[PDB]
């Protein structure tokens, strides 16, 4: 039987017997994602170039408006907005959404892959909506994932029962279920990070990457990959295995990536696929935020590889 | 005024007052690229998954058929085909085409950037056509370039008078002139290579990469990017500046990339944009081929960055 | 606020808080409509014509497979099938759907307008399903409507509270609501029928056409339009006003158009918009079918015009 | 072998060993036809209805056709249904051709999603005077090429020239016109007539009789069927594809007809003849009328050759 994202979400909703508010959220999110992809692939560009005589701003506008009009959300935290967004009373619902509307849109001049990342939280108190409702630990996530605008457009959706991958067919505007319940390899052969920052590496990271290149035994050295776009680099790790690092050093003791709308959804997708995601000191999903735009270090991927990193990291503790 | 790819090539053809055989070729190749892009973006994939009840092989078949049926070619070399292709007598024209129909289609499961790379030669010998007609050095190219199937679909077109970039507008299926007479930065700040082969690196490469991480003049360290797909890495280098390296290792004593339909078209675009491309001993475009699938090492990019590598290279004899 | 067809159906579905089975139905039907439209507009025709080396049949297969796999249907009557289709046990649900997957596709060689017409009924008995579940009169319709593949693709959806029109935006694959709670004019200025059949006209129709061309009270005469595809003509009647006639004559005492999947869903749309639809003797919606493929004559449109037709009609006994 | 319109035009242009001006012309028109098609299909309508928080279609269509032709460097006078006076292309962008076009015919009923179309006729500039409006006052006999885009259930381009008529189907996945029907010819005699019978009370005595013969044939053969979409491009292309007759004739209230000679009557007549059909005004051939005004009207009766002749026989009985 053929399966779409919309058919998938309704069947899970009927199993759980909810009211439908979460499904209205996800459907709005898919629709916004399809409009973003259309703009990213440059539909209608000939008109700007004079046939008859902004991209991340538009992206944030498509996601914002579609969520407000869903009548299912109450607080929206975005990489584009300095303060959290409070939905007006007439359009209010019960969910909290943290998103990066166009991850990697800084290097979009080289036609690099870009993506939309989201984490969806349930609102905990009945107090007036405010920023405090987005300050939950990654363990509290209801669902999370990302859109990859790569050679094709794919939506990866993680929930309690696991991770599923959907492919956008642009002829009809439908996400097609193509990979059910994916699990990451127990141990990989690729390591992923920016080695240009070598002089600033934490001493454990230095040794761990050295062990990937010069094994003390006779194993094969690892290969290396780094796109510079999180949605792309993390998605390769899921599909091929290996380790992804944007770690802490003395210059950025808390890392560079934002915890809420980058680190948490990817940590969630990883753990639901059998992987791990750590800061070195603790699991990313266990961190309690105190600011919506706060940073977190992250090392994620295959479990044997993260354990091997934690072994070196603790050796230097 | 709006300019398209077809209008651009027709304008250049009347300037040159040629017959139009090259125009029919370029038009045929552009049609093949618009077809491949539609396949890479998964248009119509919903039917494969039963809505009504290989990709690089297809890419190879689309480029093969459109070039044959243009009546403009006589020898065709492809990464998918073990031997060169001899075009039948009724469809022969005066040009020779070397192409990789879907470069990077190995990592196409991680939705990595993929692309089509091509190089165009006027047949040189008057002999009956054979594989020897594709063994010309890259200096002899009439035109060269690539389609990058990234976040959007772009065609980069290089010729004697320079490099032009066209953006595919899928709404109307037309390439739109968006970057006229493009030039690479004189010097960049990103380096690109697979550091997993560090244990097999030649001493010259070992030293040059050391200089990128720990600069001797206390300048800021370069950043590193490595997609693992040549079309993406080169286009990022072209759009931003910097250096791209795939040198030899123990597994590849003659280097890894293919000279005919990977290294040379990229050497041509670089030099036509003001960049450089070397193997260490000589310019890639100066290499005289003896076998159609032969390998070459390559270091290319911004002119100041490649000169700095060769300076280190001659230090080690 | 922007509204899509999917948002419209879920919000109405939550208004009634039904099980979700009818929503899973309409979502599947909408998905088939987008697929038909893409093939009707000739997406991918280059592959059929050998770029790398039926339409009503595919249309019927898309609607059949998408409805079966919705788990919301058990009996399906289609213009393409001699007998009704009984859904297999594991996929049986509670709704009955009548559809013409591609109305007017015989004249598709002149690129005339084509359309999909559908009506949805509820299962009548709790016994095992059979054809009798589709032999309901039009008065029982839960929903009905049509897609018009014209200069654009529009979905007109009629239900208890009235009729709404949605426009397919092909860039993103979403139906956008453009006309809310539509009503036809009380009286129009256009009549629509095949006047080449003048020789077989009932005396009443002849007189009614006489008064439109030569008004006895010197009002201005009506204009004439006749496309020859029912979905197109009916939609023109709704948008501009007037009357559409395919009536009974001595040769076809029961008309030409089919009652289940052409006449009934169109009569339903008209009445829900403030119009009328008659066979001359009674309302179309009051007709009891005895065979899934039985015919009925139809006169529909503006209320003053249907009454003026019946006025002449009753004078002639 | 697969054939596209761009490949087809480059091949014919190379046979004739021309300069390339006419191919650059048609290529610009094909692109204008694809942008119009994309707009008529309502791509991007979600932005007009507030999905993220303009021009009428005939204004955009006329702007698209105008801009692409000027920028082709192949034209010098442009007559459009939208513009009162002829347009003289500025000196730096002048070429040798004159184009009379209707950019979106039938766009009045576009609210009922009726078929719409683009009609065009191409002339070479004849005189060596500085270009002016008079350069468009040539009779239809002078056409280099003519045709139409029909934005119907699919988008098709019909191109007529000296050697005949060819049809291309737009594949929107790649944006290419694909040659699908080569060298079309209309049937010698059809079974469909096309005109607005609602205005019967003003009919000329012959048109009354001819339509009388089609509904109640004197030889008791089967009657013709009637079709009238109300949009010229859809109706005429149906005539070409299936045969029959299309009529918009003269009456006492409109002695010169309603349709315009330059950008409606002549291009449809030209396509008809190059496919084996006829097109007449009753008194003379459409292609033989010498205009004195670029927006002057003409009656037109066109379609299968045998069907048009039966009209002219009735026409002359009434002198
Ligand atoms: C928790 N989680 N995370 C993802 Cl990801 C997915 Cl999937 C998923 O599973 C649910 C759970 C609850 C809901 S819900 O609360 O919205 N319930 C409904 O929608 N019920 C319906 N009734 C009629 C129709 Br038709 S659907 C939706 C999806
Ligand atoms: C050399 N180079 N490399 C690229 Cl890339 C491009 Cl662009 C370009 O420039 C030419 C040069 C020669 C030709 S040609 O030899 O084919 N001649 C013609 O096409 N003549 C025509 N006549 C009428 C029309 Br209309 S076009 C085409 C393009
Ligand atoms: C009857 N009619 N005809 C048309 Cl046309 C339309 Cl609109 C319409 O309105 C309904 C009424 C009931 C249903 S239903 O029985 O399927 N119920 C639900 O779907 N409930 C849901 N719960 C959560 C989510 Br989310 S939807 C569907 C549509
Ligand atoms: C007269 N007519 N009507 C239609 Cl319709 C068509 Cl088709 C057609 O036939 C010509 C004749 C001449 C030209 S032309 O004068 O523009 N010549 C060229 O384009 N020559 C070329 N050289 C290299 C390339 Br490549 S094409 C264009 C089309």
């Amino acid at each position: 039987d053929v399966n779409t994202l919309t058919r998938f979400v309704m069947e899970e909703g009927r199993k759980a017997r909810g009211t439908g508010e979460l499904t209205q959220l996800l459907n709005s999110l898919c629709t916004a994602v399809k409009a973003i992809s259309s703009a990213v692939r440059k539909a209608g560009i000939a008109h700007l170039y004079g046939i008859a005589g902004k991209l991340d701003v538009l992206s944030n506008d498509l996601v914002m408006n579609m969520l407000k009009s869903s009548f299912a959300t109450c607080v929206l935290v975005s990489e584009e907005d300095k303060h959290a967004i409070i939905v007006e009373p007439e359009k209010r619902g019960k969910y909290v959404v943290c998103f990066d509307p166009l991850d990697g849109s800084s290097n979009i001049d080289c036609l690099v892959s870009v993506g939309t990342i989201f984490g969806i939280y349930r609102k905990k108190s009945t107090d007036e909506p405010s920023e405090k409702d987005a300050l939950q630990p990654g363990r509290n996530l209801v669902a999370a994932g990302y859109a990859l605008y790569g050679s094709a457009t794919m939506l990866v959706l993680a929930m309690d029962c696991g991770v599923n991958c959907f492919m956008l067919d642009p002829a009809i505007g439908e996400f097609i279920l193509v990979d059910k319940d994916v699990k990451i390899k127990k141990k990989g052969k690729i390591y992923s990070l920016n080695e240009g920052y070598a002089k600033d590496f934490d001493p454990a990271v230095t040794e761990y990457i050295q062990r990937k290149k010069f094994p003390p035994d006779n194993s094969a050295p690892y290969g290396a990959r780094y796109v510079g776009s999180m949605v792309a680099d993390v998605h390769r790790t899921l599909v091929y295995g290996g380790i992804f690092l944007y770690p802490a050093n003395k210059k950025s003791p808390n890392g560079k990536l934002r915890l809420l709308y980058e680190c948490n959804p990817m940590a969630y997708v990883m753990e639901k696929a059998g992987g791990m995601a750590t800061t070195g000191k603790e699991a990313v999903l266990d961190v309690i935020p105190t600011d919506i735009h706060q940073r977190a270090p992250v090392i994620l991927g295959s479990p044997d590889d993260v354990l091997e990193f934690l072994k070196v990291y603790e050796k230097h503790s």
